[PDB]
């Protein structure tokens, strides 16, 4: 509460997008990186040709403390531990679909729940993320899955589905980065899977930092559906 | 004894993100026919204590460079990673084979890949006086294909990564102008499981699918 | 594996429902108790007038070990820790609804998601149960709730909703025990809440115990929708 | 100072299942008008360490018998629990006032209510030689109303429980034929919060709503 006066009183660093050589450090998941980085870098080529971006996984060593010190500029995801002293803003929702190769011998769109339970699955653990709750949702709902393969993260899902008859449960923003490159298609998901709301987070200290405010607004501009 | 066509065993496999995307598609494709009822689970070597989980049988096999797996462990060479330079096929200026000059002039995406053979690349380029405009640094490889497709960035990447991304993301590669060492990729198992028939069978499958011995 | 021969070889205790004075010990949640005990006791009055029933909460001190020793006869719920050595059978599903008093000034059926977010809520923590996951589901989906009151368990929900304009998110099997007694009504739930599949569990040791088999079949008979 | 009509404070309240169903409906009804923006959270006293959580301010008030809350704690009597016998209104044979004879002949649902004032009832009846056919034993009170409505069982229950269930579940009560002691229900707070204006205001509300001092 007390430092909110010294936060306001301190003179704010100038930010000129055309000239800045600032490094911004951004926390996101492997899904965030996959989805957000290509359009973000594409926008930046034209808007801020000289800044540097560095990313990091949230689940790696005091995000809250690093955002408090200015070491990490922004974070995207659920991040329930970011409370007092943090602003947040909803950007968009993950909507879950079923993904499988284009010429799968039997998979249909719209897939039935019965077929979903007959087919073989790849699972992604995605520990401590919103995606990591999906397995429990399905189990608690008594929806059987033949879990042929389980991997910890998302990198190999495109290539795996391309080469096999496995099906996957993925956010639509993941599917979008995979469908054309890997010859994949999707179906609306037969199970009752709720959306995951993805937020942008910043520390109160950087609420009126011009560079921070500039990058945040670019994220809203590019990705907001809220 | 072990029966692949009837086995219901779960095999747990330690590999990096590159190993997962390179190894798992052909492995799973082979297993569809050869062991239709087994289950596969994988994990990163930098998760739990790998040595202890292999000694105990929690992790069946490890794949990668893995220099700490010494006493108690067997290993077998599968192949080498060779570094290439990758960029989108209609890049405005990037050429193949690329010069060290163009390499140091263009803009890069870097992958940190902490505690991995790839994690050494930054340091090696630096110690060689090879300068790089690091436009984007990411900790792992997942987003590299899509990022290169949408930008004029270039990446330093194993050839085995590139082969999974070239056609999907419309990219091409060049031999790498720097003198980056090749990285040996080995198959590792604990001595306690040297003669487990399940473990032996899986190892043989990895050798059959991936060993470049001849070749 | 080895004791499965001594399990089969041992002579099984006779069970005559009309004469048995056996105590059966049953593990269930406060929702299970509320829902299952009234019809179960009603059936037993007519079927087995002399047995005793005792219940207990699963989340209290080595259910798995107590079922292994025969101290607890059956368990109902999710109970993910009951694996090797346990049979299970799906009985029915919890389906989630919104519950509020009959003459609530503004609550409608079917309630909108927007209204759901405008109204004030009572929440039940229900730690380590399927119901305890509902709060996280709603939060991760970015569905705002004004949490006016939070209680740990279900007992007071009927009386609370009767006396206030609070709304609650509850299984329909809970609502059914509350609607008429407390003057309450329900709406289909505006959020995308998946069902919770409730199973009956027994240890392999008692798979062919006639008294155990008799009680299990009564649970299937009375409650199965599977 | 403390402003009830503008406060945004969360108050955390320890009470048993009976206290929650008896206390919370009129409390929340009073708060609708008197403090529309505060939040209430409750918990069972047999969760965490209550003493430590009250000393630290994590738990604002406790309600019940709570004999361990001694040094460091203030308390104030709110009312007494009197035991009654409860059964469905058209029970085939149960009478009010019930005899000890009929009581020991009928079938019972018991509530264990571990580590609670009610937890003493079984032992007291036993030591008095009052026999009971314990047809059903449950650990807590939630299902008692519905169970009594659907069966010919009878229950020994605080009158404050009965008042919440009589009309909803179509039950009636009888004075209890046994000599069960009344149970004092107190309001407890830690000495550190004796003069917290928020805490004082809530305490006064509890006294206003529930104290039977006169009465």
């Amino acid at each position: 509460a007390l430092n909110t006066l010294q936060t306001a009183l301190t003179t704010r660093d100038s930010f000129d997008p055309f000239a800045s050589t600032r490094t911004f450090n951004l926390a996101m998941t492997d899904i965030g990186e996959m989805y957000l980085m290509p359009p973000l870098m594409e926008a930046l080529a034209q808007r801020a040709p000289h800044i540097q971006i560095s990313t990091l996984r949230p689940n790696a060593g005091n995000l809250k403390e690093d955002m408090e010190s200015g070491a990490v500029d922004l974070a995207l995801g659920l991040l329930p531990e970011l409370q007092t002293g943090f602003f947040q803003r909803r950007l968009f929702r993950h909507r879950y679909v079923c993904m499988f190769r284009k010429d799968h011998p039997s998979a249909k769109s719209p897939m039935s729940l019965k077929q979903f339970s007959e087919l073989e699955h790849v699972g992604v653990v995605a520990l401590n993320t919103g995606h990591g709750e999906v397995d429990g949702l399905l189990e608690r709902a008594g929806i059987k899955r033949r879990m042929r393969l389980v991997v910890p993260h998302f990198i190999a899902i495109g290539p795996i589905l391309h080469s096999t008859d496995l099906i996957a449960t993925v956010p639509q923003r993941f599917a979008v980065r995979c469908e054309v490159p890997f010859g994949l298609t999707t179906s609306p998901h037969p199970a009752k899977l709720p959306d995951i709301a993805i937020n942008l987070f910043w520390h109160a200290k950087y609420n009126r930092d011009p560079g921070n405010m500039w990058l945040r607004q670019l994220f809203v501009e590019l990705f907001s559906e809220a």
